[PDB]
């Protein structure tokens, strides 16, 4: 198949991709615009990107918002009960059907790759079977990472230790966390070092909501980077949230981010889930919450946007659309410089890609895996501040899903 | 005209609306989703609106971000810096060129009232005279009120007072201020006093960019609120922004909002804004800089939202959207309760219509004018989760913009 007319980022020339046998075969800048022999697609001056990423969402919650009762308090720590309640009557169909619906909105927002918490602290695993099997039935849209998460503690929650480690045994692709939410210090300690072991033992990789706390002495960070630091497994290494970054001690905080940059992992904000949970606590002035996503990138390291939530026991809203929590980003991080935005889409695609190491199956590159976007925008700027429409989405090669560019009458002229 | 099938806000029944010679003629309760009689529009259960409100916005500043120099700092105070640069190449024809094409893109939105601040620190209050010609040339697609705005102060710019005289004189509808932005607290304070006189004299309105300012000893607030009290003007006098209130002490802020209830005023907070000009001389942690919107909503003050920029000395986005403004405010502000979803449209809609004092020239009962949207959503809560489209507005029972529904194919 081809695309003609094509804009690449942050390069002014107009391309051509020529996809065959489900990889991108090959990449020619263009003289101008062209006309399209009938199969081919033209691209009209429309930027082609690889697809959206959501780096961090928790499928096995999405679509429970209400059930039995809402979150009043708008807080992290009442949402967990409302799950802990949901819980009671969670079963691998309603898991199924609530996570298609979920990955049915990430679809039509250009979301091909999807990594997904499931909470682990439930003896009967019910989600993470379902999600599992999800794994392999939505293939056909997205290629989903399942990250064993154990809400409820993994030091803190009976049989957690051993919950981990069957969720890992069943084929998790990845390792979670919580410590900032085990009862005491030391258990928080203890579970890092426990949940590193388990990864290295299984060659997973680790993704942990790590300090996800207002509270300025919440510094499990430092254990997380330090272990995988020691343990040279730096770029399997995510560390989603960070939120008490953004109320830490400047002096640590500066000490800390020497050892964030040799460490080499990942980070993960998500500000409108934090926007929303963090700063409760606080009267006013009242702390947006946020870590500190502005200053990680201008230091070299990797830090990307995600939802978190649609629609669940943490937070009310939510349509599956990664360019409106860009937005929200930008915003909240003070990252809205003309150098930010020129770029912005990074945090919406290659960095995640990074933090979920795609390596070579994502990226428009010749001999890559045919997954791409054609956005109704020519840039980057233009596509966060008009909220481009995901015009087309490809997919090994097919087209998925395609929409007409918006048009507007103005019949009193 | 005939709407059918269309929903009322925060109702489960189905409506008619009639319209006729510019106004709505009738409103009735259906009994069941109708079939359609060759002449009607079917709203097909989807919610008619009275219009987007946009209560505060620069159009003398629009679509100038970057001329000559970028805002790097993204503060309040460069942003100033700039505009006095640009303002050095201002005219009317570049004002209204700009002016046109962003009321486009809000009428784009469903946006059919506006009230955009005019800079009058300027001589030949250039940006003013285009502003006042575009308030009856583009009245086919908005109603625009115009606030006299001192950017570089009253007391603290040379003729400061007779310009605000002047724009007054010359029609402007709303008398503005800067008390924050003042050299020395008295000179703040004294220029409340002059523009509650001015207007009080002229019979206009009052809207104030007041404490716009993460300085927690910032309060003009409560001087203008005293003044409105006093004066029995109310209803008629606006607070825009009031960020510092974000940074009040809780004790005097727990006693000023007797006075803020008393006085009756309206508020206004621009969250986008906000995010991005406050919170600039925090290290961490760093706060938001917005005002307490959802505690004066609960105090049954007037408040609603604004879109303040759009890519301007201050704020390098914008699209004219309110729902993305909508977004912002209620996360920011805390207000993502589910009895705030159910009703969350009133901050774009009633609370700034009742903040222009539009009256009986806006909502949907019968007598009144014919200006309304039909949203993609059914309720509150999805238009502002799906971010809805306006996929009809109609304005005098003419319909002046429509969008198809958007359809995605799955091949
Ligand atoms: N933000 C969240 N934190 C958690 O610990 N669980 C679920 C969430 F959505
Ligand atoms: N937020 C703003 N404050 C001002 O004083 N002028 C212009 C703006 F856009
Ligand atoms: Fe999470
Ligand atoms: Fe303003």
């Amino acid at each position: 198949m081809k695309i003609i007319n094509a804009r690449l980022r942050r390069q002014e020339a107009l391309f051509t991709l020529d996809l065959q046998d489900g990889i991108i075969h090959r990449i020619t800048a263009q003289a101008a615009m062209q006309t399209a022999d009938a199969g081919a697609i033209d691209a009209q001056g429309r930027l082609a990107i690889p697809p959206f990423v959501e780096p961090h969402i928790h499928l096995d919650a999405t679509l429970t918002a209400g059930e039995p009762e809402w979150n009043r308090s708008g807080t992290l720590f009442e949402g967990i009960t409302r799950w802990s309640q949901r819980k009671a009557s969670i079963t691998p169909e309603d898991t199924r059907q609530r996570a298609l619906k979920t990955i049915g909105m990430l679809r039509d927002f250009g979301v091909q790759h999807v990594r997904t918490h499931v909470d682990v602290t439930d003896p009967s695993l019910a989600a993470l079977q379902a999600l599992l099997a999800v794994k392999q039935e939505a293939a056909d849209l997205i290629d989903l990472q399942i990250v064993a998460f154990p809400q409820e503690g993994i030091e803190s929650y009976p049989n957690g230790r051993e919950l981990m480690t069957r969720a890992i045994e069943m084929g998790a692709d990845v390792v979670g966390g919580i410590p900032h939410y085990e009862n005491t210090r030391d258990k928080g300690v203890s579970s890092v070092m426990f949940l590193m072991d388990l990864a290295q033992r299984y060659g997973r990789l680790v993704d942990v909501h790590c300090d996800e706390i207002d509270d300025p002495q919440s510094r499990f960070l430092e254990v997380l980077a330090e272990e995988a630091r020691v343990r040279g497994m730096g770029a399997q290494v995510t560390a989603s949230h960070t939120c008490a970054m953004g109320s830490y001690d400047n002096a640590y905080c500066s000490k800390l981010f020497r050892l964030l940059k040799a460490s080499g992992i990942n980070f993960i904000s998500c500000p409108t889930e934090s926007i929303h949970l963090q700063g409760r606590f606080d009267s006013w002035p009242k702390r947006r919450g946020v870590t500190r996503v502005a200053e990680l990138d201008r230091a070299g390291i990797n830090v990307c946007f995600a939802q978190d939530s649609i629609q669940d026991p943490w937070y009310p809203l939510g349509n599956g659309n990664i360019l409106r929590i860009l937005d929200a980003g930008l915003h909240i991080c003070h990252m809205l410089g003309y150098d930010d935005l020129q770029r912005c889409l990074d945090f919406v695609t290659d960095n995640s890609a990074r933090a979920l190491c795609l390596g070579d199956n994502y990226g428009l590159a010749e001999g890559r895996p045919a997954n791409l976007l054609i956005l109704d925008a020519e840039n980057d700027y233009e596509a966060v501040r008009r909220q481009a429409r995901v015009l087309t989405s490809i997919r090994h090669g097919k087209v998925i899903l395609q929409r007409e560019v918006e048009h507007i009458r103005y019949p009193a002229n």
